[PDB]
């Protein structure tokens, strides 16, 4: 078959119920997430390619960068919950990995601040407990499907991209591989 399992793809010994359709892990730490956001613009790419009403999800995870890696997390959460993770999804990742600007909370805080989110509005969602139970609903979602390792995304709680067995000689063709993977999974 031109798809195959165990190719562009891997599937779950367990399955997951109720799971999200594409559902997508990331770290601010992580080397080749920084690449899927900026240079291969992976998640908008799989969009253009599936349906509309076709709900896309991005968590954060724990397992990098121990303590700050806990609070990307939950500053995640205060992006999803006041809508504005495309404002500080760029800045966080070259605060992490470029310019290293970003070493405790109060630095992630500030890429907020800039990008025109009010202290005030930050740090009552950041207190919240509707971004509490974000931050809960981002760990239980990697723990459902056994997750140690980023990016990954997740195709109706049965599907794992497999980019490693995919053609990397050309950026874009590789970004087209991927997504049309998407879509193959999501009319399976």
């Amino acid at each position: 078959a031109q798809y195959e399992d165990g190719k562009q793809y891997t599937t779950l010994e367990k399955p997951v119920a109720g799971a999200p359709q594409v559902l997508e892990f990331f770290s601010f730490f992580c080397p080749h997430c920084y690449q899927f956001e900026e240079v291969l613009h992976i998640s908008d790419n799989v969009k253009k390619k599936l349906p509309e009403g076709v709900k896309m999800t991005k968590y954060h995870v724990n397992f990098m960068g121990g303590d700050l890696g806990k609070d990307l997390t939950q500053a995640w959460a205060v992006a999803m919950a006041l809508g504005v993770e495309d404002k500080v999804t760029v800045p966080l990742f070259e605060g992490v990995q470029k310019t290293q600007t970003i070493r405790s909370a109060s630095d992630i805080r500030d890429v907020f601040i800039n990008a025109g989110i009010k202290g005030e509005e930050y740090d009552a969602a950041w207190n919240s407990f509707v971004v509490k139970s974000l931050v809960a609903q981002q760990e239980k979602a990697a723990a459902d499907v056994q997750l140690r390792g980023v990016p990954a995304m997740f195709v109706n709680g049965k599907y794992q991209l497999n980019p490693q067995g995919m053609d990397t000689s050309n950026m874009d063709v590789f970004v087209q591989q991927y997504a049309d993977t998407v879509k193959y999974l999501s009319e399976k």
